[PDB]
């Protein structure tokens, strides 16, 4: 997703 920082590497 853009603009999203997620914990799944």
């Amino acid at each position: 997703r853009p603009g999203v920082l997620s914990s799944r590497q």
